[PDB]
């Protein structure tokens, strides 16, 4: 399918990383689609960080306000981007360690399957096997 | 308030950092709002740098020409972004080390205060105390 | 001259670098103008990579499909950017090591010359001199 | 004072960030002093990640086996570094938003105070004030 | 087991990525165990690159002279690191797309299997299937 | 030749780039051989910076105390590295834009010449020509 997404950016040369991990969780809590950090270099020998937020266009006011309230930035910049998304569906698969949800993504003539992280990570911690072991066991089980 | 900003980008896989520090100062001298470096990885095992310039839209021709004249790039790409900016005002505050300008930023119902860097850095160098000491003394003094 | 370019982006927190070097060569093989990697930091302590592709706007469907087929991403985002490009021409120059193609770039009143990489690299490997030696010999020879 | 710390490194070009965020939690849980990710660029156009682990030098075997079991790497490299650490103790300080434990670090004639994050984050989420507001409120409060 | 590897580093702020990709190929050709690029930020607003070379400690002179001849740097620094490497051997495994050599690495009681990239890339380009498809097909196949 | 250099490192997740650019100027002023910033990713979703300082090994105390006084870090780690440095001397060379001091570096049978930046930058700003133009003009001029 197709949709649109707002991208909000901010350059922070006077902001600590501690506060940035806080703002990333606030934004995700607020419903941002995605949030990420880009290492950038700014004037006067400043190692800096660019904060990027992807979100719903109707959420523009909320995520702007969070950024302006929680970080040191005086302004933000935003742009709308177009999107092309694959259609999702999930299969639950039985492994020696429990059920594992596999996300099957399709688009036109593409079909691919991603074992979900939280499932694999929870079971590996429960039976103390490596995360790759649960992952591989999920692939093996989705063979049928 | 609200405004618009042009963003100009360039990928440089055949450009030294020495020349890049020169171009960043030329652009800031020319009135760029902001200029930053993003580390990027390009084809044929090239560690590269993306040069981003933010500027006034009527300055598009100048900053383009600077980039094309001073760097190795054959083309630049540019886009206009929308902005949401907080309203600024400054308070000058008295510290045991001298006056320090505090930038108070407001937007709707947000109010935050940033001690200015050059003020704090100049006074710390003058009295050889750590930059954090002048910073904290500025916060303390803006308490009233 | 002037033209427009599509920019396609994708954030990959569940993708290996091996597969990324493969997708970068597939995209360049498919006619992408440029492809690059940006190191980014995503949620849940994930060091991640942003994949950026620049391309012809009529190639949007191909490069999207490559990204969605070959990487783990569920969606891509794209935007059109405007371009300002210099006019190219090439001079072939004679060096003690052979002919070397120099790319001369002009725009309005700017004129700059870039010795081409593959030429210099091939000759340096053939006569085992440093790449800088062939480069400098090319500049010296384009003096006339 | 003087002390030592083991540094373990591993270059991972075939490892997802998802798995990397997982192994970072395993390593801290395993008693690593610190763990961090450095973006690096490896052969064959691979965007990659360097994993660095700091720990007690007697933990070489523990943290070695953890890295070899949970990540994809064939080998790790390790070296001992000397350390100089400040003395810590904590003060509870009264702020307009509540008490905050401030961390006081000393070394010879150096003394600096860092308000603790979790306290500040705790008060900020409880009173819907910005994290920067409480942090600064603590700094000002720690003046006496 | 236990072993040692020489690490050579050099900070390059006046070196293009083009030349860096070239020297990376020279170094691997010269018998370096590994080579990678780290983005770093140096004085005077310079976006720069750290070159790290791993090699046999008896190669100090070879790889030193290579770095000093082919790059722009005035000096390099080097240190010996200890290593812990897993035992490798290769299995050919039958997949729906063909045979794939899988790399089996062992250390004490740890055993993990990584399908090889070039085989997977070879089958993927031949049958126009995604690299992730063959890799997963190998993982599932290597279960027995 | 052979020599040694002290390397001091510190991981800073609660430190602004503003303060980092400041401490970089303090460190160079304090006689550090070199200082650079590496973007790193630390626990709890923190975009962070690694500070590396190179110096004389007898400066351990000077540069240690500087880092502990001016930055936020609780500890630093340090190690001695061996060095191999080329011999420098400077030539003044005649270019169409003026005389430029070129730096000639030697080691055994290796000889390379790097025109100096500040001279090139000086002539470029004076005659409004590109820095790449003067640099290349120097390279060509240094052929004899």
């Amino acid at each position: 399918t197709a949709d649109a997404v707002l991208m909000i950016e901010a350059n922070l040369d006077d902001q600590t990383g501690e506060g940035l991990g806080y703002v990333m969780n606030q934004l995700l809590t607020a419903g941002a689609y995605d949030v990420f950090f880009t290492p950038i270099q700014m004037k006067k020998d400043r190692p800096a960080t660019k904060l990027t937020v992807l979100g719903n266009v109707n959420d523009k006011d909320l995520l702007t306000k969070l950024i302006l309230q929680e970080t040191t930035t005086i302004g933000v910049r935003y742009q709308t981007w177009q999107r092309t998304i694959m259609q999702r569906h999930f299969l639950t698969v039985a492994t020696p360690y429990g059920d594992v949800q596999v996300k099957v993504a399709t688009y036109q003539d593409i079909e691919k399957k991603m074992p979900e992280y939280a499932d694999c990570a929870q079971l590996a911690q429960q039976f103390h096997i490596p995360f790759r072991t649960v992952y591989q066991a999920a692939l093996v089980a989705v063979d049928q």
